[PDB]
Formats: structure tokens, sequence, C-alpha cells
């Protein structure tokens, strides 16, 4: 059931911003590892004396990487005179964020009809303000409220390219990399207590619980058309294997963004390209499930995937799960940086045509049982 | 003239350590951009709860990338019980270094006969102690003294692989990249005042001035066999073009390491490989000199380089300079990170055979006049 109770008009995910120590090196690593193009910048060369911000794009997916310059470069500025292109940026906040959490997501940005109204309505409905609505060049409005931990939900609205003050990147510096990633499917937070997290966010957005069908309890919040999907997890304590949600909280110094799920228009091509680059600057993937898992896929999705398409999942280490409505193909990277905290999921969904509905096939929770069973079965092959 | 006045026995450059916010992303970017292999690690997977350190190698060149974990992981430790593999590491120092300077070199490490003796003699001769000699697994001794700004000169000595507590990297994660870089040729510091810098370092090392033949004054300190080369620059104020040394000091928040010169056994192959990767995660190079500069190379080095080898310099943007003793081929990257501070020089020297003597061909200061003249000449072609 979908009560369509969004308290303001929400459009789509707009971008994800990472707070970095050095935005150049993270952005270049991510660009090569994920096949994302350099498309905009805001830095010293554009007159920004406060922060360096570099935007990567793949299809509709936008990754922003920001790091502070020396505060001495902007010591004469005040907010009315700032050269920052993102007026919510603060040297002290950014340094404290990164020292506390390491590399990670600071902002989950969604495009809304009216960022001022969304901010007002959100805070009137319990949201903790983080940055008030600011109108940029009478063209775009940005505002921020707290989501969980030190992560903010950023609202952006456009009267009618990324943000004012950003410059398009010269073609020579903009190699047209593309491994097939096209948009952000969902963004997942880890918290110590799921109940209060859910009630807070569902409180100020009006997002509703999206229906499903180890070591965690989880729930998914969704916008009216269920295109914005914000799952949240809490750990389950006492298990024989320590909860990965608890390990995240310990190494992250508390709540924060756990994984970003990126939709590919061709998950086979995406994984082939990403795996060729794993050991030459790109991203590593979690261990592949045992061949038993792939021997068990025929009985589960053999009506959706050919044996040749099932063989390709096996070569690439892809997992498969299924709802009553659609099928999901997914795989997880190892952590993106030093700490066992944030990682990336690559996904592709099949089914639920009308365009495709959001969350088609679920999020893969059925793979816990399938993996465990596959692992006992591989142990029995022995 | 070489008075061979080293106060302790110095062998070779051993490694360069960068202090990072995220060592994983910088190390992966550098590995792909420079063609360096992942060869050792010290991190959570090796029992280090304090810092993540990843070592890249190309030939004899060793780049170490280190970032701190959350202090909470090691809050119960004391120095006698530490899990850090580099006992000089300190969370607070590393965070303050990176927040102050951004990404840059913390340690210039040289292998010495006896790190305890080198540290003792250095401090007895004016060096500011940074970290006392520590013996690791009764196998290697490390000690550190201040070099300039927040950069330390690190001594390492071996009784008889990198450091104890580091683990060799699994072959699967160790792709054998190689673009021809083989060793560190020199490491250059920028300071506000050259005189006191030179006197301090020459004071405690016994390193002597190495003889030569805009916007800077410079001098080179060398070890007995002149294989360790530590140039230092200060700005020249008042020039019509602002000194790049002064720009460095402003953005770096003071003195620090300006450039690392990496010797290639085949600078043509190195530059071809690095330039193919500039826009797909690697390093960018400074603008190429005008074709006039290459039309002027025949008259200057036409006895050393074929016209086909001179054409290859032109395709790759390589600069050429010459001493009374040897010839130098060199090129400079754009800054390695967000700030216009540290950059890399790729070099190859020809001449001075006996093995090759250090500094063969100088350091390229003759290219200031050659570039300027070439630029006026290209303007005249018009
Ligand atoms: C626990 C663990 C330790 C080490 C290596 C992998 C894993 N591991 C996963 O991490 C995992 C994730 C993140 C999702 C996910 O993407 C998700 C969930 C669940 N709920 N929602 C809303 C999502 O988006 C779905 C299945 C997963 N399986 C089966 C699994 O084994
Ligand atoms: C100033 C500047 C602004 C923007 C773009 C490039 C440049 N630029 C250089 O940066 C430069 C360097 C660093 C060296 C060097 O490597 C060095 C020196 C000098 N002394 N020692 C001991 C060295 O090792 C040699 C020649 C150079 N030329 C000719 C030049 O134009
Ligand atoms: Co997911
Ligand atoms: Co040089």
């Amino acid at each position: 059931k979908n009560p369509k109770s969004d308290k303001f008009k929400v459009k789509r995910f707009h971008h994800i911003e990472f707070w970095c120590g050095d935005a150049t090196n993270v952005a270049r690593r991510f660009s090569w590892g994920l096949g994302m193009r350099f498309s905009a910048k805001s830095d010293l060369s554009t007159g920004n004396m406060v922060h360096a911000s570099y935007l990567l794009t793949s299809g509709d997916l936008r990754f922003l990487f920001t790091a502070p310059y020396s505060p001495s470069l902007s010591a004469g500025e005040i907010k009315p005179t700032t050269t920052a292109s993102i007026p919510s940026f603060d040297h002290g906040s950014c340094r404290s964020f990164f020292s506390s959490h390491g590399l990670g997501v600071r902002a989950v940005a969604i495009e809304v009809e009216d960022a001022e109204s969304a901010f007002s309505i959100s805070v009137a409905n319990g949201a903790i303000p983080s940055s008030p609505p600011i109108v940029l060049n009478e063209a775009v409005t940005i505002a921020e409220v707290k989501l969980y931990g030190d992560v903010v939900l950023r609202y952006v609205s456009y009267k009618a390219e990324f943000l004012p003050g950003f410059e398009r990147v010269e073609d020579a510096s903009s190699f047209p990399l593309d491994y097939g990633i096209r948009r952000l499917d969902h963004a997942v937070g880890n918290v110590p207590e799921l109940g209060p997290a859910l009630t807070y966010v569902a409180g100020f957005t009006g997002f509703h619980q999206f229906a499903e069908f180890s070591g965690l309890n989880s729930a998914v919040l969704a916008s009216n058309d269920e295109m914005v999907l914000l799952p949240i997890n809490e750990p389950v304590h006492g298990t024989k294997r320590k909860s990965q949600i608890q390990t995240y909280l310990e190494h992250n110094e508390g709540a924060g963004l756990q994984h970003l799920a990126l939709m590919s228009e061709d998950i086979f091509r995406t994984l082939r390209e990403m795996r060729k680059r794993s050991s030459i600057g790109g991203f590593d993937f979690m261990p592949s499930p045992p061949p038993t898992y792939y021997q068990n896929l025929k009985k589960r999705v053999g009506d959706v995937l050919s044996d040749d398409q099932i063989k390709e999942c096996e070569e690439l280490g892809i997992l498969v799960d299924r709802d009553d409505q659609g099928t999901l193909l997914q795989i997880f990277t190892k952590p993106l940086g030093d700490r066992p905290t944030i990682f990336i999921e690559i996904i592709q969904r099949v089914g639920c045509m009308m365009y495709q509905s959001g969350g088609c096939g679920g999020f893969g929770k059925g793979n816990f049982s399938e993996l465990f069973k596959s692992i006992e079965e591989y142990e029995k092959t022995l």
C-alpha cells in the first residue's frame, strides 16, 4: 500500500556529495573505477577560495567531491561576500566530519519542486535544520536538514548547469568514460536504533514504508512515486557472526551512510568493466558466492535468465533475488576507502513495467538465506 | 668540489611518505597514474588499529600512503602496547598536518648505516628531534628529525620486507604495473628563507652544496656520493609574474616539500604511458613549450639526441637541459592534489658514466632562459 503522503513535491535523486580530504584524488579514483565523466568544477580556477568541488556524472548519477582549502585563502570573507559555490559549506564542519568519519557521504540531495517550501515544511514537521534555504543567482535554491548522524538531506529546486558558480569542464580534461551506470537507485543509512530514525525521517518527509517480500533490521522509506528510496538499518546484537551494522558504527564513529546502490542499464557490461580495473586503481568486489549459488539459480530465476545469462552472473559474481513483482541483479564492492564503512552496490532490475516502478524486485534480503544455504551446500560438495 | 663531509654514513633514498586523509584512494590513484605496484600494507587486516599504510613501488622508488583510523579503535593502547607499525605516527599530528597543508609529503626517508647514530649525531649538530630511534623487531631502526616546515627527514637502517608489521600484498591485489620509473632522483623543499634552511640542514647532515652550471633562489645539498640530493628554494619577490615559490607557501600554509623528481629508465615510455592516463584517473602535465623550443633543441643538444629523438620530446612535451658534464630530460606534472603545492618531475639523465654520477646534467635551471626565449620567438612567428 502507498498512501502517497509526501509533505512536499519530490522529484528525483539529484546528487550525492562526498566530503574528502583531497577531492582531486578521490574524484579521479572514482572516475576511473566507476566510469564517470568529469563534468563540472568549482575551485580556485573558478574563483572559489573556500572549497574544491568536482562533479562526476554517469547518465543521471551525479557524484560531487568536495574538500576545503586553507581557511587563510578566504579569511577576509563573510557569508554575504563568500566565494563558496555551496553556501552550506563550512571549513570546520568539513574537517570535523572527515576526521570523525573518514571518507563518506555528507549530503544525499534530492530535487524538489521548491527547496524553500520543502525546508519550511520539513522543519515544521520535526526536521533539524542544517542549512537554511539560499537562492543562488536567482536560479537555484538549496537547503539542508539533518538525515542521520552527520549526513544531511539536501533539497535543490530549479526555476527552469549543476549549480551557479560551477564551470563546465573542458573537453580535454573530460574523457567520455561510461561503464553503463545511469542513476542512483537507493541510499542506505546505518543507525544504532532503527525505530527513532524511521519515525524522525518519515515524520518530516511524509515518506512511507516500502514493503519487502542477518545481523540487521531494516526498513525502506519512499517518496510518492517510490523513485526516492531511503532504507535504514540497525544492528542485531548477540549473533554468532558480529553484525556488520555494528562494525560500521564502530569504525564510522556512529550513524552514517552505509551504501549507495547505482542502477546500470547493463549490469554485465558494468561489472566486466569495473572488474578489469579493480587492481589498477578501481574498486574491489566482495567474494563471489560458491558455484552452488549459481547451480541453485536455475530453479529460482530460470524463467527470467537464460543459462547463458546465469553463466554470466557466475563469471561476474552477481547475486540474484526476486520479489512477487520483479527480479533484481546486484553485487557489492569492498569498502570505498580505508575504513570498513561505506560501500557501493551495482544493481539492475527486471520486471514491473508500466517505465519501471521503483524498487522492482526489492533489495536482495532473500539473498541472506540463499547465500547461507548455498554455502552449506558447497561445504557438503567438499 | 666535494668535501665529502657527511657526519654519518648515508646510503640511498629509501621511501617518501604522504600523509593522507584516505590512504586507499590516494594510493590507488597514484598507482594507476604512475605505474607503481601495490607491494606492502599495514592496516586493520594486519592488526594495525592506528593507521592505514599502503606501499607502492616502481623499481627502487617507494611511495608510502598513510592515514589515521578513528582514535577510538586504539584508545586502550599506549606506546609500549601500540599496534602501529610506524611508531612515530600520531593521530593528532597527522590530522593537523593534513588540515594545515592538504595532501603532501610528511617524510623524506633515507637509508643509513645506523639510524640511532645518525639521529644522535644529527641532533648533536643542530637537528630538531621529531621521533627518537625505535628498534622494530630487533631488525630495523627508524628515527626522525625536522627537515623543513612539517616535513621530517627519516633515517632507516637494517641489520641485514619494507618494515616489520607490514605484510606483502597478495598477488591478486598486486597488478604488475610499470611505466619505467626506477628511483627518486631528488626531493625539493620550499621555504621562506633559503639561507637559514640551508645552514640548518647542511649543519646537521654534513651535506655539501652541489654545484650548478626565475622567481626563486635555490641551492642543492648532497650526500658524499651525491646520490641523496635535497634542493631547497626560496621565492624572489617583486617580479612581474608572482613567484610560484610564494604561491606554494601561501596555499601550503608555509614551508614544505615542493616536488619529487622520479628517474625513469625510459622517459619516452614513461611519458607515453602517463599521458594516456591523464584524463582517466592519472596525472596531468604542465603546458608543453612552444614548437620554437623544439626548433631550438637541434642547436643545443643535436649531438646528444637524434632529430627523431628530438621529435619524440616534442610529441611528449619533454624539456631538455645540459651541464658541462651531462644532459637532462625532464617534465613536470600539474599539482598532485587540490592545492597548487606539490608536483612531480619525471627525469632521465644521460652522461657522466664511470654507473652514473648523481645530478648528471643538473636540475634544468637553464630551461628558464630557454623557455622565455622560445616563447618570445613563438610570439614573433605569430
Ligand atoms: C551482511 C554482509 C556481510 C559481508 C558481505 C556481504 C553482506 N551482505 C550485504 O551487505 C547485503 C546488502 C547490503 C543488501 C542491500 O543492498 C539491502 C538490504 C539488506 N536492505 N536494503 C534496503 C538494501 O538495499 C542485500 C543483501 C546482502 N547480502 C545477502 C549480504 O550477504
Ligand atoms: C617556475 C614555473 C611556473 C609554472 C610552470 C613551470 C615552472 N618551471 C619549474 O617549475 C621548473 C623546476 C621545478 C625545475 C626543477 O626541477 C629544479 C630547479 C629550478 N632547481 N632544482 C634543484 C630543481 O630540481 C627546473 C626548471 C623549471 N622551469 C624551467 C619552469 O619553467
Ligand atoms: Co541495497
Ligand atoms: Co627538479
